């Protein structure tokens, strides 16, 4: 046929982990594809990430291709199959350990992961709409770099949509799930309003400014730049509980760090001013994806990126 399907690829090397499933590069009519399996257990989280992937006018540069949701009998046991394109990058945390960046460079990962949040938490309305979606694990681990520098977000395991007119969330979700180490103050605290949808979309921004802290110390200005570190590196063990989190996020109120020399460049000055204002405790202080998009662009285009 003219679809991709499960039967029709060949699973060659593995390549990492999701929160739920294993991630393979597979082989389809020769070109490279990425492959996240799952075991007939794992139904409902299958189930949920290709439901998220097939929503009404999702795809987007800035969103991870999304190709097909399959089942492959082996003829003894059922495989559940989430496939997607290959980006040979890797993940954004991969690549910043591997790699620093110049200005350009940085802005364009900044820049493309907060228009592909944006996409995800606006809603397009019309005959085709797309609900507005929060992703509530977002992380340098759950951004993909593809070859021309951009970023995608991946992972959608623990997304929620939003129904505007009735004012529901499709899911009833459960407190203090997604990586521990990026979880917003009110999430640590269990004080977030789960009943308002807004909570989840301002969540998903604290996380997005930890990962642009991430992002600047990489970016290097006359072959000056900081190690790769994750945020908290210099707080937190390096596989913090809920409680050693929320004693540095909440109580200590603490944050990553912002060294000095990024006050002496413009490129770098913006972002920290945006990781500020996407790190208070209170969600409705925060500034929104598509603030944060437009404020990029401008700046983009002051540097004539691309």
């Amino acid at each position: 046929g003219h679809m991709t399907i499960a039967r029709d690829i060949v699973l060659q090397e593995s390549v990492g982990k999701g929160r739920f499933g294993e991630v393979w590069r597979g082989k389809w009519r020769g070109e490279e594809v990425a492959v996240k399996i799952f075991s007939s257990r794992e139904e409902r989280s299958w189930f949920r990430e290709a439901e998220i992937f097939q929503t009404v006018m999702l795809r987007h540069e800035n969103i991870l291709g999304f190709i097909a949701a399959d089942n492959k009998d082996n003829g003894t046991w059922t495989q559940l199959w989430l496939v997607t394109d290959f980006h040979e990058h890797g993940n954004l945390f991969d690549y910043l350990n591997r790699y620093t960046v110049t200005v350009e460079g940085m802005i364009k990962l900044a820049l493309s992961t907060a228009s592909g949040l944006a996409h995800l938490h606006m809603e397009i309305v019309g005959t085709q709409g797309k609900p507005a979606i929060a992703h509530r694990d977002l992380k340098s681990k759950n951004i993909l770099v593809k070859k021309n520098g951009t970023c995608c977000i991946c992972d959608f395991g623990l997304a929620v949509r939003h129904d505007s007119a009735t004012d529901t969330i499709d899911i009833a979700p459960n407190h203090r799930v997604g990586t521990k180490r990026y979880m917003a103050p009110e999430v640590l605290d269990d004080s977030i309003n789960m009943k308002h949808f807004e909570s989840f979309k301002r969540a998903d921004i604290y996380a997005m400014g930890l990962v642009f802290w991430e992002i600047a110390r990489r970016c290097s200005i006359g072959g000056i730049h900081e190690d790769y570190q994750l945020p908290y590196y210099d707080l937190v063990p390096s596989d913090p509980s809920v409680e050693e989190m929320r004693k540095v996020v909440c109580e200590q109120k603490l944050r990553p760090n912002i060294p000095n020399r990024w006050q002496s460049c413009e490129a770098l000055r913006v972002m920290a001013k945006i990781m500020r204002e996407c790190w208070y405790a209170n969600g409705a202080a925060r500034l929104t994806a598509l603030r944060i998009k437009k404020t990029l662009s401008q700046l983009s285009q002051q540097e004539g990126i691309k």
